[PDB]
């Protein structure tokens, strides 16, 4: 009849677990896959931890405070979701024996949050910073998050090398370099790029000292409610702007403009317009391709209605744009010389339209790996690092008195259990390589030392070219561990 | 056939226990958080009391007449609610200990109610006076119940201490003079604040001896009725209104005007003559920002049609506020010397615009304690003066005869629920620790020793800088003891 | 179907905690006691390990092998049995546990070994050896035995101190040169004493110079059948019998005896000879007495047949013996100045024959802590060294590769087992005092600090008079390591 007061954390914990022993099924380089089911019989096998994660009916409010810490990952990294994920679970289940044991939960707390601070601490002083830009570790940090096509990340490598300044700027995404074209050819352009044809085609074609005009819209002249069209007045205001979208268009030919980009379709007078003025123009654009090419232009978002200014402010609105390519051979748009920022564009090769949506994405972890490794600092991977905190963690358990000794025991033994699992699904015992790899580290003196899941002989992660960017562990650690913190903080419910 | 006699007792009690149990989680500094559903699997996650209070399904009559208690201290007090709630559940809970031993309900009740009394005369007599108003006392009074922030401590204190003379006036909250804003800073302004830009920016802008006029309300044309505008009538009525206005306007600009106060929107034509008129216009502030300025300034509020004054009489209901400023690089505007009373305004700096709203809520708990200090009587907090009050209350156990004694010594040990749950909550055995602090209390004969509930070792509250107004704890007791009695006199249910 | 093959270790392990689960509650200072049942209805209350550990109905085959190893050590020390119980059950539990996180057995084992050896290591080596005879460290051993006799504890180091020589020698037991008596005064004497009443009464007596004989038999004729009383024969051999028995008796007047020690009774004829010539004589001792007086007085056993020695083996066969005297006020008599071995002899005093019993348990296991004391050196006490010796075991968990490092720790954390159980029999919050003291002795380095089971306040164990010997502690450890060692290679039962 004591069950009362501890029904809700085990009301919790049961949950916790039961998801994250799913995606411990998943974990690591040799992790296993899970496959999720809608009541309309819908299947889907995942082997990435994240969408699992997204996809897996759970409505248990626990489940639920995990699930946004993702979210909280995902904004992040891209990679190492799953890590803090597991981390998170195991600190709470794993956590929560020691206060069953007669432990109170403040004082758990207490000696946790202890624990963490100490822990991120520690992974500050041996985040290790690289610098050089040209190393092989950041090179790896892509490949790994790359899946291991070292063509990719040299690319992305040389790509993040011309822009070295820029990767000091918050306002970039490396990630953004990129974009694939089926059966193309993996490689860099030094601009940015529109994957379209051109307006009329007659083969590949170029044009030089480009003045082009960019636009958030589509050109049609100016349009009044449909009602109107019915009242022989609204006719009137249609064949006067049937005029002045011409006038305006003499306007742009006198500027000198000889390129126009649009998100939408256009007028058969503009066609013909165009047609007769040796001005090129393409149509239906990405609003992100349209934020590339306005950012790398320095020219000014326009629109429909933005044509009345008096050729004084056209001036002002824009692009240049030094040289301008599109080929046929390859059925895509060039633009390079902009009097902005300078972007460039990486283009990834693929089969079909199915590998072609996931080659970016596979290059945005890249990327974003390679930013955060270039920016933060490496650690080793291979969940060797977490077992240097495990036992620096474990060290205080007597070096601080009170019940809060146990918390950070807690929080000790929970770190060791990202290992064991990769290795578990990997096939070994876990108990024996975690053990083994454990102990080999205090007799090596070396917090890098790991396993290769494959061979199953240790090697140094660092020169196995596995490792993780500084601030993707730090964050996780540190999301993880207060999301845990303030699940055990709950003590009720109704 | 007895426990029938008995039945409507517990079906409360068990009822009151039932909720108090929760409430007790959340307090004290170390407290445990709650986790409440809506039936629609609405989901909430709360740490104060107060919060929880409302969302738990209590239908529960008893249940209901102590929400009702909470609801009416935090409308009248602010801070000690979570303990009046738990204070009030024990004299509940440890109340019917002695009907059931066999101390008849009325005669327990009578009792109850010297207890009472000796309570509040005690609380009375020795409630700590200031006497210095810059005291280091008060400063942790607002502190503590701030959320520490020693920075608030500091400008609340200037303001109380420029401003001591209205701590006289009873009818003024102090916490209603504080307003935050986004990534600004802590500070302590001698004037009222708007945060919003005037009709028309440029630099951080200063006038003096600025003639301003208030509205509760905004600067258009006179309306008339859609059907009306139907009548021909109307649309000539319409340009007679816009004539009135246009009159009005040359009104203003007769006056010496450079400042407009607006809750509302403004017309085109209005704007030009402002513009036109070297006059600074505000829109849509705050109705307490209204009221404040009116104050402030010594102005009268007007609107539209007060406008037909003759200009002499206009000339009465004017302002000034010898000067006003407003910041562009801080985005708000301040007006400083006004020639009524002179009220200031306390500046709270934020990261984002979530916590945006929640640093108000620490001020007003912070404030308000503060203002409560001043006015009172500062009392060692931790709970810790409960425990002189309970053995100052055991005394009279055999000075007065009844069973009514019996009454009195139940209440004595309520008064030791409080601080044994803090420890409790603090992971610490709650009967150990009272044991030690209830002799320890004797052995120095000091009512301010109590507990640090973070390291473990006994303190001086008022060395710890830890306590608590008295005027809150005064009202918190009496209110919690006469639920609690109103609650013990209740005999059957139909 | 699977459970099958550990079905055994459970059935066993049970067993074993469900034993020790009893003992601890009896074990230290304040430990508790239980009662147990005999079929008659039969009911004791115990407090001590061992009486517990004789009378509990535990039938099972673990149980008894536990039972075994109790008799095992209780047979060979003496002192701290209750402990290697207690250490032995823990071992097991905390052994399985790891088996039912996966560990597997023999890779269990063989590594608990290592912790053997170098548990041990650590006794030999920190045992901390006297070398002065006279340290009140000593003093104290006895003292902790004692139950708080500090007489009993200084007349047996004095005794020790006449005895410091022949203490190397392991065919004496120092404990049996004590024997207490009823309403005596608890004091040393110089010799080997007898407490009996002599055949003579004539008040306090006393004689020198004994020359006296010693008889593991009685002075009675040579005996013949009750048969051979049909013989006719048989009664002149009987006459003639009657007739040698008075010669030899003239033989021994010849000596200049005084003194006569028999272990049965005496002829009338024996009787009045030895009334005739001065010669006291005592009968029936035990024959503890019987072997101690041997060699104190140098004396050699005789029977029967030796009277027919050729009044040449008389001179040798005697004893010697300088002084004795017969208090018959205190009711006993007492030889002092032997020629032979050098026992002393420790006089206790008690109330009742019943007492009289209890008193010499007492000294017997007081004489032994204190002999093991002087034997192999003292360490602290409080079941404070165990946790030193838990620290230093774990040390190894990341020393020792393999997946045995983990059955290493289940070691270390077993050695904490006895401080916890004191410590919550004492009432004390046991995982609290192991986390306070577990850190309090790291940063103060001394493994002799502990807990004061009566105050609740820290103390060093030494310095509180507070020790266990060094081999006892040595033997225990190592016993109770083995027969946990052999209970977990067990696998099923049929
Ligand atoms: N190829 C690999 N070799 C060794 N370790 C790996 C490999 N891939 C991933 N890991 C380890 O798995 C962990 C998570 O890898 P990560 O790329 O972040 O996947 P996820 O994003 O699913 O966590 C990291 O700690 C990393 O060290
Ligand atoms: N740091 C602290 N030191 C000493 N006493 C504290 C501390 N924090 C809180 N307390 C005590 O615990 C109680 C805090 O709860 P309270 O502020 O009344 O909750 P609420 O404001 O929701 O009513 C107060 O009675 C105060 O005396
Ligand atoms: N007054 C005391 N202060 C500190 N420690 C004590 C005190 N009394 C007993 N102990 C400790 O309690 C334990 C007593 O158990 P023990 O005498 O070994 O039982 P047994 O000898 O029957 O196995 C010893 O380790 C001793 O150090």
């Amino acid at each position: 009849e004591i069950e009362e007061r501890y029904q809700a954390l085990f009301s919790n914990a049961a949950a916790v677990k039961a998801l994250t022993q799913v995606v411990a099924n998943s974990l690591g380089p040799k992790g296993l896959d899970a496959m999720l089911v809608d009541r309309f019989g819908e299947v889907v096998v995942t082997n990435d931890g994240v969408t699992i994660l997204t996809l897996m009916d759970a409505q248990h409010p626990a489940a639920r405070m995990v699930v946004n810490m993702a979210r909280a990952q995902e904004r992040e990294v891209g990679d190492g979701t799953t890590t803090a994920a597991v981390l998170a679970g195991a600190l709470v289940s794993e956590g929560v024996n020691q206060i069953l044991k007669g432990v109170p939960v403040s004082k758990v707390l207490a000696g946790m949050n202890r624990a963490l601070n100490h822990a991120l601490f520690l992974i500050r002083k041996n985040a290790i910073k690289v610098g050089s830009i040209t190393d092989d570790r950041l090179l790896a940090a892509a490949k790994i998050a790359g899946r291991g096509d070292e063509r990719v990340a040299a690319i992305l490598r040389d790509a993040a090398a011309m822009l070295e300044d820029k990767l000091q700027d918050p306002g970039f995404k490396l990630a953004d370099l990129v974009l694939a074209k089926v059966g193309a050819d993996t490689t860099l352009i030094p601009g940015v790029v529109i994957n379209k044809s051109p307006l009329w085609e007659e083969g590949s074609q170029k044009l030089q000292e480009v003045r082009l005009l960019v636009l958030d819209d589509g050109l049609y002249p100016e349009e009044v409610e449909e009602e109107a069209l019915a009242s022989e007045a609204g006719f009137e205001q249609y064949l006067k702007n049937q005029k002045i979208f011409q006038e305006n268009l003499k306007k742009l030919k006198e500027l000198g403009v000889k390129l126009i980009l649009l998100t939408r379709g256009i007028s058969d007078i503009a066609e013909e317009f165009c047609y007769e003025n040796e001005i090129m123009v393409i149509t239906r654009i990405t609003q992100k391709e349209l934020k590339r090419v306005l950012e790398f232009t320095g020219a000014r978002a326009a629109k429909r209605t933005s044509l009345n200014k008096p050729v004084e402010e056209l001036q002002k609105m824009l692009g240049y744009a030094r040289t301008c390519f599109y080929d046929s051979r390859l059925d895509f748009t060039i633009i390079e010389g902009g009097a902005g920022k300078a972007t460039a564009t990486v283009l990834i090769g693929a089969a079909t339209d199915e590998v072609v949506d996931e080659q970016e994405r596979i290059a945005k972890d890249a990327a974003g790996s390679f930013a955060a490794a270039y920016r933060s600092g490496v650690l080793p991977g291979g969940g060797a690092f977490f077992l240097y905190l495990s036992r620096e963690v474990e060290s205080l358990k007597n070096r601080l008195p009170g019940m809060e000794s146990y918390g950070v025991m807690a929080f000790s033994e929970a770190l060791k259990v990202p290992f064991r699992v990769m290795a578990e699904n990997a096939g070994f015992n876990g108990l024996e390589k975690l053990g083994d790899l454990m102990t080999l580290q205090v007799q090596k003196n070396n917090y890098a030392l790991g396993l290769d899941f494959e061979t199953g002989e240790f090697i140094d992660m660092i020169a196995g070219g596995v490792v993780d960017p500084a601030e993707v562990v730090y964050q996780a650690v540190k999301n993880a561990s207060e999301v845990a913190i303030s699940l055990l903080k709950i003590n009720t419910i109704i």
